[PDB]
């Protein structure tokens, strides 16, 4: 039903938001189609996309669809209402949607959603559901619409960060810091230039290539681990199968044949104690033809000790699925019983696997002497899995709190020898609460950068905030700057005010960047110039690993089409944007332009500097979250000084006196003269209009950014 | 000829050194075989292993083989003389060799060589050359012996660090810091625990896994590079060949088909401007079936800008081999002429390739209209290579000094966006001295971690110390500790003196490690115990990334078999080692034991603490490089106080007085009482002998390591 698309990357319309433009082909629309579309249009939506429920918490700012059924669907608005909930079904985040009806026979839906990759399409599924339902033979809910829904969800998953990365994303958001998808797939960037880090789940910018390659190199790790005195099996001396038999003789006959390379499943042979057992196993386990290492067998369960900043933050005991007898039920009946655990299944909530008597389970129960219908002795255990897994597993039943301090220390040491920040040592033991002295080669692998899917939200015991523990050593409370100060002016004197502010901040000693449609400027030089519509100039400054302050300087053309390239700022300014000429088209008087200028004022949180001589800019003070206002006036006689400063607010006032033409910053109970117009090259020799307000605004911006007077006067005089 | 082997890892015999034990099967040895063995035995050695030359600089401490010919070869000694030179031929480093003749009919060769992997075997080749020559029909030099030599050299190369790593090794040695082969192959560790880094040529511990994976990911790099505003071709939008033709249409028809994945050679199609040209090229260039990316063609030569710590340290212009006409010679004749360049060939010195009119060259000369026998116009150029290479190339003719500052800046920015410390930006341009504004997409690849074989020792222009520039940002002069203080006592009170010293250093605030045959102790805990013969206890402490001071504590059994696990120390000590019991066997009086104790005294460079009551330990002062001596005496009446301290030397003297039994450290012009024996638990309540000298020695060691008196008294009292 969709004809055209656009996206606001910034808050042109309150927050970043995609726009869907649709046309009604179904001229005899919902208002004249209620025979085949009664209450069931809503009931059908509840089943086709089962997030579209009568849930009071489902972004229900306005409870409208339940009052409309078919006669008043107002499909353009209904698509906006139903849009985003499909994305919630896919595990995506988003907000409200609104004001979809526009021109006759057309819709422009504004709906708030975090990702562009599946943007619009979610509304495609929704608008087609509503029209397709009308265009159907009273066919019910999941006519064919459930196909489109599942397809969408798969795509939404395709472009999603995995759960191990989402753990860090949520942890970043909860510490109030921004992030980006940086490398596609699961890698994100947290923070902005100068302070930012590229991180991917259990992988950080602090961990080197060498440490990771070492971690992958099992032969190297075993030697490095031995060099620490760790409790390791060592014995990595056998390549392939050493022509058979000899390979076990060299490490001791009771061996395990560990699969290597790409063997996905576990082509592992176990408990082989004779020449025949190993000779047969060697060419079975090495099913890849060249992917086996021969090690002696040690006994213990499968533990994982996840260490981040030295500290053990999580642990797991990846016990393979099994059954324990209750004294009455047989092996097969127990499987049916195990599968009644409400946490098992597929989709959301169901994080555990199911047990079936498949070939792996069958070989194991056969090894134990079972034909499936017999009854295990009470408390007898038969394993139906060889080890771990997430989809065929999901077991995670360990603790970090009862583990003997020395086992924790040996795991830390293993990680340090490699040089990793994050890893979960693969540790085998019969008793994790005893020291390593009784654990026969418990450390087997360093396991660098484990999926957190195996630690977060465990099957037993308390959970641990693995996401937060990782973020704590990346963006600690000990370092408060994660972002540059956002200090952005409006669609104004981007070629003069901007120079004065950049000079102030550079002379102050900050690295400052801006792009006044010209090549992007970082400190003393530039790169790319162009149609700086918003997101380009912003990422070119914000992601540049040098910048302390982001000024950017916006433009009206960019904003009306894309919004801002950033979502909010701390500091900003609005100077007059109207003149008797073309602005944005439309009205270009007070109106039209009022909407573009408010984009900066309403997103500024601390100090917005407003032009006090513009009666139609003054109104921004009634909307902006910023409270200082810093009214700037070229008229010493005004009301917004005495009825403003006197009440604790700020202003920049041009006045004449002992200091010639001077610009004075007023604040609460005092006032301090800063510059002469007579001394600023931008304003010639004084007695001039052009760039006087630009100098006043640069000073106002400087106030907000930490005026110390002396370096500001230098920056203002510099030009 | 070799029967048995052993190796000293430390200076049991002056420096670390392998030992070869050989037997003479050739009873009618060299002295009775001169008819078939005249001057030519030496002349033959000069040709079989052509490092065995009459070179005055060839470790020629003693010019002996030239005076011996056959009648006095003294083969056990001659093998020691000739050994190591084979290793020099392989590009290996080593020293002197000596004292090979031992028991009748047997040899024990001591020869100094850096690696164990090809140790002994080099002497195997040599001892067999000498015997095999005698056992031959006056057969000359390279009978079959040259086979064994070439085999050896190939093995020596197999276990060698590559030239790009050797660049860092030599740079590390020239800054006086130790290193180890850590990960086999080319990776080394420079420095010791607490200060050490794992580095591999153009790869350091400071560069993360994420930065390297990004560098390898060409699609990601092009987007990250575009986000900086770099002069890049971008256009990484085509997967495979996009079903043919369309792929070029999408980027512009004038395209280059760049090979991907494992394509070793250059399956690149160029200058394709039509539908037919690209359709044909697409299935030719993608010879792997799935390894092509389609990009538009940009013009320029192949430049590499190697950046390490921001700074451009080297550059190369990898101009493919070509010929330029001189107005007289044809293409084929010019090839013969080019190949007369003395730098071209194989082996040592010959670092450039040779030109042949092979298929690559032939296609290129055919494209230019040549049949090989025609004459190019003067200064006309025909390329006989598509690009670069080391073995089929070796061209490196750029500079770093004339490159326009902005091209250097764009290369730095490319490296930073990825997050690498080291890389050589792959930059295309027609003129590197002009800014990027005129270079049509010059940055193509980040090229992380390049072989230095393409930058070090260039074919034209000045060389640059790429090795040193890398070491400068790893082990800068701004950080002087690269190693722990080596503070090692002799085969003494390893269970008491050692505790007192460890307590002193821990109470002082240093992390100290030691292994008194017991489990290795690092700070407050331990791991592995065992036959601590030298190298194990040393690497267990020295490579442990926490330790500031390495005490170790040695033992006589370990030293007589392996030497020390370290090569030298700053501080050390010798207490009495003899008693009326078994020591090392042999003599066990003054002798036998004198040789094991001198191992510590003679490798101590600053302060060695000697026992002044032992007339047969005093003699160590005449051999040790250490000059303070710190004579320790339990007898207030001695001569080695008044004739020692008075002359500027140090001592620890036990004396009786106002402070009961006290231990006083004397130094040059003063003396300061430190402890009472009455207050040290090790010495009971005073009026005791056991551990008094151990306390005195711990205090002597503390002196050398920075006594501040107060934390030393605490460490001495602690026990
Ligand atoms: N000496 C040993 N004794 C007992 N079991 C061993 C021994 N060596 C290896 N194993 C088993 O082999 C398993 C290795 O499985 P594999 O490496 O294929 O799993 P994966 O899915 O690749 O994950 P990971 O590498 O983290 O184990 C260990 O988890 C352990 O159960
Ligand atoms: N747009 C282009 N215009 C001209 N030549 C190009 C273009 N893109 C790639 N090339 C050529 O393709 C070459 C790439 O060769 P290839 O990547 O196979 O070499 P390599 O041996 O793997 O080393 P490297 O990756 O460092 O280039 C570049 O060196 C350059 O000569």
């Amino acid at each position: 039903n969709i004809i055209s698309t656009s996206v606001y990357v910034g808050p042109n319309v309150y927050a970043s938001i995609p726009l869907i433009r649709l046309v009604i082909d179904l001229n005899p629309h919902y208002i004249t189609q209620l025979a085949s579309m009664g209450s069931e249009v809503l009931e059908n939506l509840e089943k086709v996309i089962p997030t579209l429920k009568t849930e009071q918490d489902a972004k229900l700012q306005h409870k409208l669809e339940e009052l409309r059924q078919a006669p008043q669907q107002q499909i353009g608005e209904l698509v906006a209402i139903l849009a985003l909930h499909l994305q919630r079904l896919a595990g995506q985040k988003g907000g409200a949607a609104f004001s979809a009806y526009c021109h006759e026979d057309e819709t422009e839906i504004l709906y708030s959603y975090e990702s562009e990759e599946i943007g619009i399409e979610a509304g495609e599924v929704v608008c087609d559901m509503l029209v397709a339902l009308a265009k159907a033979h009273e066919a019910g809910d999941q006519i064919d619409l459930n196909r489109d829904v599942k397809g969408f969800l798969r795509y939404a998953d395709r472009f999603a960060l995995g759960p191990s990365a989402l753990a860090l994303v949520q942890a970043a958001e909860e510490r109030n810091i921004p992030w980006y998808r940086l490398n596609d797939a699961s890698l994100i960037q947290v923070g902005q230039g100068k302070y930012q880090k590229r991180i991917e789940a259990a992988l950080t910018s602090g961990t080197s290539h060498i440490a990771v390659e070492i971690a992958g190199d099992k032969n190297v790790c075993n030697q490095l681990l031995q060099d620490l005195g760790l409790p390791v099996p060592k014995q990595r001396v056998v390549y392939d199968i050493d022509d058979a038999v000899r390979a076990a003789r060299r490490v001791g006959f009771p061996v395990v044949l560990k699969p290597l390379d790409g063997n996905h499943g576990r082509g592992v042979s176990v408990n082989l104690t004779t020449d025949e057992a190993v000779e047969a196993a060697f060419d079975i386990a090495m099913s890849e033809g060249s992917a086996v290492i021969v090690e002696s067998m040690l006994y213990g369960d499968d533990h994982r000790l996840l260490v981040v900043n030295g500290e053990l933050v999580a642990a797991a005991r990846r016990v393979p699925g099994h059954i324990v007898g209750d004294g009455k039920h047989n092996v097969e009946a127990l499987i049916e019983i195990v599968n009644q655990d409400p946490r098992r299944g597929v989709g959301h909530e169901n994080m555990l696997t199911k047990i079936e008597l498949d070939e792996q389970a069958l070989k194991l129960l056969a090894e134990k002497g079972y034909d499936k219908d017999s009854i295990p002795a009470k408390d007898e255990v038969v394993y139906l899995r060889r080890t771990a897994n997430i989809s065929t597993g999901g077991t995670a039943i360990d603790v970090t709190d009862t583990i003997h301090p020395e086992n924790k220390l040996m795991a830390e040491r293993a990680i340090r020898a490699v040089g990793l920040d994050i890893g979960a040592v693969d540790f085998l033991t019969t008793d994790i609460t005893k020291s390593y002295r009784d654990i026969g080669g418990g450390i087997c692998e360093v396991n660098a950068g484990p999926g957190l899917r195996m630690h977060i939200s465990p099957s037993e015991g308390p959970s641990r905030d693995v996401g937060g523990k990782i973020m704590d050593m990346l963006f600690p409370q000990g370092s408060q700057s994660r972002v540059p100060i956002a200090a952005i002016t409006g669609t104004n004197g981007k070629t003069t005010c901007s120079r004065m502010l950049a000079h102030i901040l550079k002379m102050a000693g900050h690295v400052v960047g801006q792009t006044s449609t010209d090549a992007v400027y970082i400190d003393g030089n530039v790169t790319v110039k162009g149609d700086m519509t918003g997101p380009v100039s912003a990422k070119m400054v914000l992601r540049d690993p040098s910048v302390d302050i982001a000024v950017l300087e916006t433009a009206r053309g960019g904003i009306v089409r894309s919004g801002l390239g950033y979502q909010f700022c701390d500091v900003g300014a609005v100077l007059n944007v109207s003149s008797d000429h073309l602005g944005l088209g439309g009205v270009d008087t007070l109106d039209g332009l009022a909407e573009v200028k408010r984009v900066i004022a309403e997103v500024t949180k601390d100090t917005v500097v407003l032009n006090a001589d513009n009666a139609y800019t003054l109104k921004m003070a009634g909307h902006s979250p910023a409270k200082h206002i810093m009214y700037v006036t070229r008229d010493a006689e005004n009301k917004l000084v005495r009825e403003h400063i006197r009440l604790g607010k700020r202003a920049v006032v041009l006045e004449k006196g002992l200091n010639g033409d001077q610009i004075v910053i007023y604040e609460n109970g005092t006032q301090i003269p800063l510059i002469w117009t007579h001394l600023i090259p931008a304003t010639l020799e004084g007695k001039a209009i052009h760039n006087v307000e630009n100098a006043m605004f640069a000073a106002g911006m400087a106030y907000a950014l930490g005026k110390n007077l002396d370096q500001i006067r230098i920056g203002l005089r510099t030009f």
